[PDB]
């Protein structure tokens, strides 16, 4: 599977919506595992961090 | 900061506890990247996925 269709997952949780051109210009597979993956961990863990808490507060 | 450290913390999410060496022999950046990255990914894609239902439905 291309990396960009999970990595497409994240354009829109990211930064959804905008104006800007994306364009491209990636030096190689690095580069875009450098934003993303930095991110996702961080993501991934915030998610995880207020879910804990999500289940428990919730919300009516 | 290393990048072993966020790894890590996906390390123990993404199968906390076991029992095989971990070992070590990745090419380069990118071969780490290439799993937790991708994985990271839809980890946080599903956390984040369940989450907007957990603050509804919860649990006692």
């Amino acid at each position: 599977a291309s990396d960009d269709e999970l990595f497409s997952m994240l354009d829109q949780r990211f930064g959804g919506g905008e104006d800007l051109l994306m364009s491209g210009d990636n030096g190689m597979t690095e580069e875009k595992l450098r934003r993303y993956l930095k991110r996702t961990v961080t993501e991934l863990d915030s998610v995880t961090a207020r879910l804990r808490e999500v289940e428990h507060r919730a919300g009516e």
